[PDB]
C-alpha cells in the first residue's frame, strides 16, 4: 500500500488540529523546547529526538511521513520525551497527559480507516 501525500495529510491533520485545540494543554508543545534561550543544558543529555506540535505540523505539510505510522511515532516522541524530562506534577507533564488523552481518542478510527 503506498499513500498518496495529500490524502494521508488530509486525513491525520484533524488529529493535529485536536492537539493544538487543546489551550492550555497545548501551549507547551507549539513550538520546540530551546535549551539555549531556557538555559536548561541538560535537555539534550535526556531528550536526543526533539519533538514539538510545530515540527509534525511542518512534516505532515511537506509529504515527510510516507507512512500514517511515522506520524504517529512523532507524536509518541514529542509526549514521551516531556514525560521523561518533566515531574509528575509539573504543569508540562499535567499538560502532556491531556494532549495524550485527546490523541489516542481521535487517532485509534482514522488508523483504522487507513
Amino acid at each position: 500500500k503506498i499513500f498518496k501525500p495529500e490524502e494521508l495529510r488530509q486525513a491525520l491533520m484533524p488529529t493535529l488540529e485536536a492537539l493544538y485545540r487543546q489551550d492550555p494543554e497545548s501551549l507547551p508543545f507549539r513550538q520546540p523546547v530551546d535549551p539555549q534561550l531556557l538555559g536548561i543544558p541538560d535537555y539534550f543529555d535526556i531528550v536526543k529526538n526533539p519533538m514539538d506540535l510545530s515540527t509534525i505540523k511542518r512534516k505532515l505539510d511537506t509529504g515527510q511521513y510516507q507512512e500514517p505510522w511515522q506520524y504517529v511515532d512523532d507524536v509518541w516522541l514529542m509526549f514521551n520525551n516531556a514525560w521523561l524530562y518533566n515531574r509528575k506534577t509539573s504543569r508540562v507533564y499535567k499538560f502532556c497527559s491531556k494532549l495524550a488523552e485527546v490523541f489516542e481518542q481521535e487517532i485509534d478510527p482514522v488508523m483504522q480507516s487507513l
